[PDB]
C-alpha cells in the first residue's frame, strides 16, 4: 500500500555525515548539528591522517537571522556572509513520489527504509532522491543534482534525536567580522 | 581498533540496487544475481510507472567466456559482445584504507556498518568509498569515480545469500545473435 504522505522526519538531531560532491570528486566528513524549529545547522568538518588539505572550517547556518558564520578551525579566522537562500530540512516534501521500501543489510542484522524523490513524469531525469529509515523517519542517503550538474551524494549516520550542545549555535569571539570566502588549500 | 584486513563479502547473492550515473543524471533501478565464484553477473533493468524510457534491458555478464549478452525485454533482441574487461567482484580489495565505523538508521532500529576507500596520502582525491556490513560485510553503498569523472553512487538491498534461480544466467533462445549496441529511448 503505497504511502500518501510521507513520514514526518526529526526536526532536530546531532549526527555526522559524508558529503560527496561529484563536481570535484571530494568526500568531505563532518559533524552535524541540526535543527529545523530554529531554522539553523551547524556543520563541523572532520579531519582524517594525512590528507593532503590543509584547512578545515566549522560553518554556523543561522537562517532565522540571514547569515552564516565560517570558521577556519586551525586559524579561528571567522567569516559572517548573508544568506540570501530559503533553509531547506533534511526531509521529504509532502508532493514527493514515493519510490520504494527495501531492506538494508544482511539477513539479521537489517533496517527497513524507505526511497523518496522528485520524480514527475514530465522530466526525463529526478534532481532529488531519499532514503529515510521506516520506524522513527531518519535520514539515509540523499542525491541532489541541484543547479545542473552540481550533484551531491550525502550519507548520514550516528545520528541521535535532540542537541546536547546548543553552545555550538553561538559564534566564537572572533567572529565580530566580515565577508571572506574561504576554500581548501 | 583499525581492522588489519576488511572482512570478505558474499560470493553469491540475489538483490537489488539503483546506480545512480552522473555523466547523465539517471538512476537505473535493477534486480541483480551476483556470483563472484563463477565470475558472472546478471542484472535485470526494472520498470517504473509513467518513466519516459520505452527500453528496457536485461545483461548477463560472463566473464570466464568473455562475453556479455543484452537482451531487450521487450523486443527480445539479443545482442552478444565480447569482455576485454576483468571481472570487478563487489567487495573490499584488501590493500583498502580503513575510514569508519558507524551506525546507519535512529535508536532502536539501526545497524552497525563499515566504510573502506581506496584514499592514499598519494592522491588527492578517492576514486574508491565501500559501505558495507559490520556483522555480514554485506553492500550497502558504493561510489566509483572512475576513468575521470565518470562516477557511479551504487545502493544495495534486499539481498539474500546464494542464488535460487540459476537458469537465468542462461541467454534466452534468440541469442545465437550478434554484437548490437543496445541504449534507451
Ligand atoms: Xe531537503
Ligand atoms: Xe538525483
Ligand atoms: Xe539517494
Ligand atoms: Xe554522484
Ligand atoms: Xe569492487
Ligand atoms: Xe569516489
Ligand atoms: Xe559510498
Amino acid at each position: 500500500h503505497h504511502p500518501v504522505t510521507p513520514c514526518e522526519a526529526p526536526l532536530q538531531w546531532e549526527g555526522r555525515i559524508v558529503l560527496y560532491d561529484h563536481n570535484t570528486g571530494k568526500n568531505t566528513r563532518a559533524t552535524v548539528t541540526y535543527d529545523a524549529i530554529l531554522q539553523r545547522i551547524r556543520i563541523l568538518e572532520e579531519k582524517k591522517s594525512f590528507v593532503p588539505c590543509k584547512r578545515f572550517f566549522e560553518y554556523i547556518f543561522l537562517y532565522q537571522e540571514a547569515v552564516m558564520f565560517q570558521i577556519e578551525q586551525v586559524t579561528k579566522i571567522c567569516s559572517k556572509n548573508t544568506l540570501t537562500e530559503p533553509w531547506d530540512p533534511y526531509d521529504i516534501p509532502e508532493n514527493s513520489t514515493y519510490e520504494d521500501q527495501y531492506y538494508i543489510g544482511g539477513p539479521g542484522d537489517q533496517i527497513p527504509v524507505q526511497e523518496w524523490s522528485d520524480r514527475k513524469p514530465a522530466r526525463k531525469y529526478e534532481t532529488w532522491v531519499g532514503v529515510y529509515t521506516v520506524k522513527d523517519c531518519y535520514p539515509v542517503q540523499e542525491t541532489y543534482t541541484k543547479n545542473d550538474s552540481m550533484t551531491t551524494s550525502t550519507r548520514f549516520f550516528d545520528i541521535k534525536l535532540g542537541i546536547s550542545d546548543p553552545s555550538v549555535f553561538n559564534p566564537p569571539s572572533t567572529c565580530e567580522a566580515a565577508q571572506p570566502l574561504l576554500m581548501s588549500g
